[PDB]
């Protein structure tokens, strides 16, 4: 819409206070004009039509627990967008500022949230697995680096690919939560999975075994499920990724950690630059190797931390 661009304020779902920016002409509409073509954010009015209608609020307080899941996919699609344009020059998730559109109150009872193509979709939960899930930065980065995903790579979502396509978007999915540094962690859903158990989370990158996935190549899942068990086997990926940003002996490898940042470089240079629709992971490997020596140099620490992490985790 046409307006007046305004600062709101509001409550997420987990209780917070933020900031939002809106647009102003007789209602104050989720409509961000600061970043890009717009972050815009919508009401699915617990039906299935997307994206619904673009939200508007009478007095700019998003102080309802209606408000809550919208003020959270608008407020972390604006931080999932700084990070991507801060930290690596990429404009939107198409590198070409698209706009970032997101509806929430999706259908009822939707234990998920997913990027569809062209838009996010949250659903609200069912109170018992989920809360609404737009309340994880870490689930909203995480599918929104599937379109990044999608506009570079190209990974399928089977097999290894997939499980590449999956640790991919858990990574970054983590970056964005410590690049917001209110409450980062290396698991994933943590602040909106089961709301009745505190400390536990939908899978763990610095431990994968804690929930039964695979920490090293030799356990990899190989049956049907799960397109082949892309959110299993990124447990295999998710731990070479922990070891390379924060170090570690694991089966007996020890990896040097060379920190967060570094870590998001080298998987971001890898993803757009080096992996196909079919990477594997041994041609992850290749491209994270190539990426560090790269940005780092053949001889480097960079380098040689990255090649320990993938001996670590048995994928040569
Ligand atoms: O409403 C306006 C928006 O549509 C435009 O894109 O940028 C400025 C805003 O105030
Ligand atoms: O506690 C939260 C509240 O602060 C917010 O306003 O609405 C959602 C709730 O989960
Ligand atoms: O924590 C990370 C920070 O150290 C780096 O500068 O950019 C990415 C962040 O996630
Ligand atoms: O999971 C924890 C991780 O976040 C931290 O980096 O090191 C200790 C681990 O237990
Ligand atoms: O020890 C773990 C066990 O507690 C869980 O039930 O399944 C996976 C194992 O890694
Ligand atoms: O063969 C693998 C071994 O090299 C490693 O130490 O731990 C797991 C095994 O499968
Ligand atoms: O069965 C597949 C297996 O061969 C591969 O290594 O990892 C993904 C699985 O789907
Ligand atoms: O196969 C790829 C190779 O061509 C490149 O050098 O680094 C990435 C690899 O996966
Ligand atoms: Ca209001
Ligand atoms: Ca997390
Ligand atoms: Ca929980
Ligand atoms: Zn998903
Ligand atoms: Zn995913
Ligand atoms: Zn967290
Ligand atoms: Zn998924």
């Amino acid at each position: 819409i046409t307006g007046t661009s305004t600062v709101g304020v509001g409550r997420g779902v987990l209780g917070d206070q933020k900031n939002i920016n809106t647009t102003y002409s007789t209602y104050y509409y989720l409509q961000d004009n600061t970043r890009g073509n717009g972050i815009f954010t919508y009401d699915a009015k617990y039906r299935t039509t997307l994206p619904g209608s673009l939200w508007a609020d009478a007095d700019n307080q998003f102080f309802a627990s209606y408000d809550a899941p919208a003020v959270d996919a608008h407020y972390y699609a604006g931080v999932t967008y700084d990070y991507y344009k801060n930290v690596h020059n990429r404009l939107s998730y198409d590198g070409n500022n698209a706009a970032i559109r997101s509806s929430v109150h999706y259908s009822q009872g939707y234990n998920n949230a997913f990027w569809n193509g062209s838009q996010m979709v949250y659903g609200d939960g069912d109170g018992q697995t989920f809360i609404p899930l737009s309340g994880g930065i870490d689930v909203v980065a995480h599918e929104l680096t599937h379109a990044v995903t999608d506009y570079t790579a190209g990974l399928i979502y089977q097999n290894e690919s997939g499980a590449i396509n999956e640790a991919i978007s858990d990574i970054f999915g983590t970056l964005v939560e410590f690049y917001a540094n209110k409450n980062p962690d290396w698991e994933i859903g943590e602040d909106v999975y089961t709301p009745g158990i505190s400390g536990d989370s939908l899978r763990s990158m610095s431990d994968p075994a804690k929930y039964g996935d695979p920490d090293h190549y030799s356990k990899r899942y190989t049956g049907t499920q799960d397109n082949g068990g892309v959110h299993i086997n990124s447990g295999i990926i998710n731990k070479a990724a922990y070891l390379i940003s924060q170090g570690g002996t694991h089966y007996g490898v020890s990896v040097v950690g060379i920190g967060r940042d570094k870590l998001g470089k080298i998987f971001y240079r890898a993803l757009t630059q080096y992996l196909t629709p079919t990477s594997n992971f041994s041609q992850l490997r290749a491209a994270a190797v190539q990426s560090a020596t790269d940005l780092y140099g053949s001889t480097s620490q960079e380098v040689a931390s990255v090649k320990q992490a993938f001996d670590a985790v048995g994928v040569k």
